[PDB]
RNA sequence: UGCUGUAAAGCUGGGUCGAACGGCCUCUAGUGCAGAUCUUGGUGGUAGUAGCAAAUAUUCAAAUGAGAACUUUGAAGACUGA
């Protein structure tokens, strides 16, 4: 990629860990929750039940936090926030905050181009 | 619309909207819900379903009126039966 070379990015689990029975009742949100019931088939890990988060799924430390382009994304809220990315342009990319006005978003886009900083969401409002 | 995190979650594109709000270092608590025949409010399936069958009984025409089985008048047929 255009960023600093990295090993191939491996995601051990690319699906979303969904809470058990969040498909069954509207009141049960999909935010992950661990089953604590005495009889739970999910907690006892029966064959055929949903996969559950555990530390074995952790990302390789050399590719953790990197987006598909190979950049670590940094939230930028103003022009002066781009300064800390001055020497890290091949490893860090700027993401303009959703609450930045259209006037200031043009200004941040212009400064980033001047400094060579990648912007992850150029096409904002 | 996508991105990050094993995860709790975090960020972002588009739409809606109209007056406040956030990151970081700390402090503090009335701080996290699926259950308690939980509380209050709201809403379903059931379902256009059960049903709207006691007390003999109504009918023709005219008027009115946007509209008349159900209002008024006339003509009948009835009943309460002191």
């Amino acid at each position: 990629a255009t960023s600093v070379p990295h090993p191939k990015i491996v995601k051990k689990y690319t699906k979303k860990f969904k809470r058990h029975h969040s498909d069954r009742y509207h009141r049960v949100a999909e935010n992950w929750r661990k089953q604590k019931g005495i009889d739970s088939c999910v907690r006892r890990r029966f064959r055929g039940t949903i996969p559950q988060p555990n530390i074995g799924y952790g990302s390789n430390k050399k590719t953790k936090f990197l987006n598909p382009a190979g950049y670590k994304v940094y939230l930028v809220k103003n022009v002066k926030d781009l300064d800390v990315l001055l020497l890290h342009t091949k490893s860090y990319a700027a993401e303009i905050a959703s609450s930045v006005s259209s006037r200031k978003r043009v200004e941040i886009v212009a400064k980033a181009k001047k400094l060579g900083v990648k912007v992850t969401n150029p096409k904002g409002k």
